[PDB]
């Protein structure tokens, strides 16, 4: 039963927004309802983070930290100089000031949020040697996130995360297809992309890059500006971290903490053609994933890059193979769940038959008991022991 009372913190992917955005239409729950509310109602204290959807995992980590303890976002001086964006971002009140006094949390992340979560846990525990060295050499201030020694995260649970990247980034037309998912979520929320709404609606939180939707500019128009901006052309981007090479790079330094439990859930919404060996999208998958993305994922091979048949199964957006945990460029160990959740390693909870967006309720799927899924997940997280004694 319950063994800890750590609060749960939700974290989105390359799409996502705060509770007040999209006129209330939740990322965590979508057409289903409000996941956070379900958990709160059932006795699992839960909060939601909202960071930059298209920003680099690093940026997102920095934003999350600030968002969790309060203060002004500090991306790190070395980092900011390297990538040419602002050092300081937006300020936050802090959702959980208790973290500054011994508290702990469980992070439940979806999609790219799993990469963010892992990076956050890595920075909190080990800081950034680079950031630390730069401060000493240049006399600049240093964010507590880069010092090391924080123990805030009891667990990290990922759902449909591209731990090893996604080959979707290899599509010749990825640029346009990816932003189309930005239009999709807008459509799910009943928001048009060809309208210059005066209300913010969906804030990409690109304060470091000094980009924002301007008066008279629809999302469609904005997206075209973004495609040409550094949030799309730089290596300090979600675009980069999402790619197979990018994820590998990340995995080479973002390691599982021995003091944290990691759980992984994979998603699949495809079938295998008996003659092609390819995978095809199942009935029920959103049109934005099914037309050109799912088929590309289910048929794209590249032997030099090491994309083989194992990678074809997918959830319309990410290759299932890349979800159970980091593998490419990683020293992290993955163990198939057996009824016991082990600390400091990836507990592969298996593959669920739900698509990238049906898993968080953004796309309907009446056959998927979303409430049960999340309640069972919470139940599991609340049963983890912050201190596991060794035994026979
Ligand atoms: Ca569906
Ligand atoms: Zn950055």
């Amino acid at each position: 039963s319950r063994a800890n009372d750590a609060p749960i913190v939700l974290l989105h992917g390359f799409t996502g927004w705060g509770r007040e955005e999209m006129f209330g239409f939740k990322y965590w729950g979508g057409v289903r309802g409000d996941i956070e509310q379900w958990l709160n109602d059932n006795g699992y204290r839960t909060y939601t983070l909202a960071v930059g959807p298209l920003s680099s995992n690093w940026d997102r980590a920095c934003e999350a930290y600030a968002q969790l303890v309060g203060g002004t976002v500090d991306y790190g001086a070395a980092h900011a100089a390297k990538h040419g964006h602002a050092r300081f971002g937006r300020t936050y009140p802090g959702l959980l000031p208790e973290l500054k006094r011994g508290g702990r949390i469980h992070i439940i992340a979806h999609s790219q949020g799993g990469q963010t979560a892992r990076m956050l846990v890595s920075l909190l525990e080990n800081g950034s040697q680079e950031e630390r060295e730069y401060a000493k050499a240049h006399n600049v201030s240093l964010s507590p996130l880069f010092e090391g020694g924080h123990h805030f995260v009891l667990s990290v649970t990922t759902i449909a995360t591209p731990h090893d990247g996604t080959t979707l980034v290899n599509m010749v037309d990825f640029t346009d297809r990816f932003f189309d998912f930005q239009k999709f979520v807008l459509k799910a929320a009943a928001v048009a992309s060809n309208v210059p709404y005066t209300s913010q609606v969906y804030d990409f939180k690109l304060d470091q890059w000094g980009l924002r939707r301007q008066p008279g500019e629809s999302f469609d128009q904005y997206f075209e500006r973004l495609k040409r901006s550094p949030v799309w052309t730089s290596t300090d981007t979600a675009r980069y971290d999402l790619s197979v090479p990018g994820a590998e790079k990340l995995n080479q330094w973002v390691k599982a903490s021995p003091n944290t439990y990691y759980l992984s859930f994979a998603t699949e919404r495809t079938y295998r053609g008996a003659l092609t060996g390819n995978y095809y999208p199942e009935l029920g998958m959103n049109a934005f994933s099914a037309v050109v993305c799912a088929p590309f994922l289910g048929s794209y091979r590249n032997a030099t890059l090491g994309i083989d048949d194992r990678w074809l199964e997918n959830d319309g957006i990410v290759n299932a193979f890349s979800m159970n945990g980091p593998k490419r460029g990683s020293t992290d160990r993955i163990v198939p769940y057996d009824g016991t959740i082990k600390k400091g390693v990836w507990n592969d909870m298996g593959t669920y038959n739900v698509d990238h967006f049906e898993v968080i309720g953004v796309d309907p799927n009446p056959l998927f008991d979303i409430r049960a899924f999340y309640l069972r997940l919470a139940e599991q997280l609340a049963s983890l022991q912050p201190h596991h004694h060794h035994h026979h």
